[PDB]
């Protein structure tokens, strides 16, 4: 076990899907995986392992924010033999043509966190996904007939920012979705030698003010999960 | 209701105790409060309201790290009329004379987070607790036969430090304990005009945890007078 | 003697009150201390030692700004056995409801100086006072009928700051008073293992109770700490 | 014309290959393109336009360093209608089994430059390539039977680093190649709304001290040019 | 030889003049130097060695931007025994009384580059010229009857700056000229123990005239070297 | 009068020499000035005005550190018509070839203070002296048979630094002397539109370990003051 996961090597698949919400992890396990078993509940951060079309797969919450997900992703990689992490999250949109419930794939993740500067001697570390994982997601989505845009996310430390003007800058630079984790997970993946990808579903739009309910975020963003799971199968070929 | 809290104004007391672990919040509610009711379970971040010695009190998890607890504390303050937040958590000690099971009260919280720099035009914001709450907690501990240490915490963004350079520096400048939240909560309290305090037990013991919760709850009653 | 203080161990009490102005130190010594003697005059930075209600006490100017007071406080702590430093100064208020002559106690001090970042590997060091000292001062003030405000100071490097809008930021985050030293003194205290406190009187409002009372508060606060 | 390019709209193709070395640009024009004509010589920064397998294509030097290539790529995007830029460069390797003449594709670019912080309110902008261009390069390389790793570059401001320890940090975080431009070009592409990709050839090894000659860098790194040109043809499809 | 300079110790004089444009280096060699010989052409960054009034002089382009000129100046100093470097460039003006064609001598160079912060542990390194060289340049200009201002340049990383407001800040602080190199050259000079100076002519305010003015700058630079030898 | 100077316009000359120690200002007034009179004593920061070779000259302490000297120099400039400020101080050396008693003229001043960053939008402001004042000082020193070094000072915020390694960095980039004021004075002069120069005598060494006599130090001090005073006369011509 590790300080935040009461499990043993073997309990997790070598690929883990990770939403921020452990309740979404539960819904995914119950809906998409066969023979699902709970493999963690420390701090209520539910994780499960099951099979999807014969392929062993795990799904576990990572909590909100870079510091939270950095803990779980590190633990999975060093102690549970996890090779790939697919974050399956929600994000806010700033772009006019990005719509509620759109699926976005974060090839890169910008951030206002200091964690990567701490890692990288105060220079700019480009927090990027694994290329093959990005391509597997894109191809899985095309096979599924689900649209998906690929580009930059922005991983914010403050969901409630005092600096509203930063959204104008994000939009200018083509940021697809604003969430709170991708850059941190990508940093961890680089530090500990694993592969990672963040896929998000647009749960609110910052300019139009539209949003989804907490219940909707918890269970209904299934397009991204299908993409994630099928991308794993492509990855195995 | 907010995106992160499925409740309405009135469901929370004006004072909220917050451990990181929502299961700890459940434990606190079931152990210390009368008539405990679950008032939030969005994302499993359990929140409860009940009474302690007749005083309305809430307890809810804040999750791990500055960004997580920043969300919950802001929403409680701006949407649920919360006036005081007391974080009740664990910390790792750095000093030789700061023993295991010691109670530490964070009058200040250092951090390697950028959030307060974002707030404060890239200058040094001293992230501090509300003094009356600190005094209340010190007095409540004394009444219970405990000498709490009062001083600086360090709120880390990285539980798993890439290099661990900061540990010796924290020791050098007299930091009492390392955790992952206080500096963020204090920033929120300052930003939105509320009062906050972080209390921790040195974990690097069900008695001392209970002791800390008793300190927090009794400190609130002191503040009410 | 140290590079900036021509005195020897024993010349200073283990508690030193420090105004920015050395002539204010002279005034405090003549007004409050019995059998006061001058113990330093290097650079005109007048220091004195005497007694207050029988308690040995020193008072000495620290000059203006973090770099200046950092020198004097370090030398006092490392070479003269000083355990407690109490800065007694004036500050500007940015909050509407803070009044002229309000007393402010800096439990913390924000700053735009780089000194604590240099100490703290470019992270945020929370520059704080010693809790017991803060409490002693609150209690001493209350005994005199004064409700001191307890919270953050901001220690500016520039008295003539080019960034007026920062004062709005200070107001938004609840800064009680603006001066030029607290954060530096608190960094020195942490660095060298001592205790410090800054008490200020509000002398003006930035942008569009007496001094003797403040000194009494600081001195009486020491007596409480002794008990 | 623009301040650094004496040419007119239409003189450049909508895709431009750019080495930092204008003499490599000249070699590429003479060697890979038919009917190539010089379209720029301002400051000796040679630019050419010709066809590759019937497709109009340009190649032009961008000079050494972020500030130099930022000027040229900006002027090309805003004033000559250029839609895609492919940097075709050289780089130093820090990883043990990245060897001389290996081709590396920068899906991202780290940097110690301040330019993106200036653009992005002092936060972390993830300087990334256009995904489709990355995939086109990967596919072209596969078709050509040429190996090419995809990952992070590091765009340095100081070829001669005072801080040698930074190479250890690059190595730790899996940096494939150290050059001096990708992150700047990616920042310009984002700022002015175009698409970019950096492909490099390993010209020296920072650890073993193996290195190629100035002549070899000028005129023998042809694998990366084949990939770049074939990838454009894929993108057109 | 170095990866960016195909030449050997001795091919260069111990003083090198450097415009950004290698073609202007070629012009200088051809115009003011005798017996000029091309000594570098890697990346087309032309370098020449000749004599001016009997004194061995080199001139070579440095390309655009701090990273570019930093490579050339470093290599000239460490591998080619170069002692003094004089940048002879163009700049943009932000001050009212600074006119097109004015000659500015950069005793200092401000910058928005991170290179000196990298050198100097994230503190403020004042990127300054060598005093004697500045004085030689001022004295030569006087001898030639050319007026010159001595002050701060600003070395910008982005010719196309997203931050329009910074030019107001430069003006407020008396920046004489905005170019893209001096601060980097000065950092190199300090790092490797050589001497440097940047002289610029104002080419913009943010034909035959530009010629005369360019020549004037070159004459100041060359004549200042002679003064420095004395 | 101003908040830190209880004097009236005309009480100061248009040139003010400024040592850190107000007692040194008194010494200078008594030793070099005719008909000296005290014109300030607020905070014990003694200032005097008199004549040197018939020329009106002032001398006033500035206290220790950037924040202290920034207050005094600003007030002299905006409210007392002061055009030139000459700091005359002591400094520590880091270079072995820089000897105790050397005279150093700070044409530039590096610093670890944030004050110039605050002024200059977080970029690098080169804190410099006025060129003519530097030249006047070099010439005055020559005429007195003294060879002054001209280059960079480093203005430190911390006389007792926790960062011992910074001295190696200073040495590496050729810093001549370490003091605590020059960069702040130069920042003020630039902000409020006056001219400044800092001259220092080397009084200690961080790397070497010579030791002088008080007699030698007073001679050298006097030498520096003569240089400052004579440099003013040169500038008047």
């Amino acid at each position: 076990a590790t300080p935040h996961i009461n499990a043993e090597m073997g309990d997790f698949a070598d690929v883990v899907l990770m939403p921020g919400d452990p309740l979404r992890a539960k819904y995914i396990a119950e809906t998409f995986l066969e023979d699902a078993r709970e493999v963690n509940n420390v701090r209520g951060m539910l994780g499960f392992t099951g099979t999807y079309k014969g392929r062993k797969i795990s799904v576990m919450g990572h909590g909100m924010g870079i510091p939270s997900c950095s803990i779980y992703t590190k633990e999975l990689i060093t102690d549970f033999g996890v090779k790939k992490i697919i974050r399956v999250g929600s994000c806010g949109a700033v772009l006019p043509h990005v719509k509620l419930r759109d699926v976005v794939i974060g090839m890169g993740a910008c951030t206002d966190s200091k964690v990567n500067r701490i890692r990288f001697k105060d220079h700019d570390f480009a927090a990027i996904a694994d290329f093959d994982m990005v391509r597997n997601a894109v191809d899985a989505a095309k096979a599924l007939g689900i649209d998906a845009r690929v580009g930059n996310l922005f991983s914010a430390d403050l969901f409630y920012s005092p600096d509203g003007e930063m959204f104008d800058v994000m939009e200018k630079y083509g940021i697809l979705g604003v969430e709170m984790e991708a850059a941190g997970i990508y940093g961890v993946a680089a530090e500990f030698g694993a592969k990672a990808l963040t896929i998000c579903t647009v749960s609110d739009h910052i300019r139009t003010h539209e949003q989804t309910t907490a219940a909707e975020r918890q269970t209904t963003f299934n397009d991204m999960i299908k993409i994630a799971l099928e991308s794993v199968l492509l990855g195995d070929k």
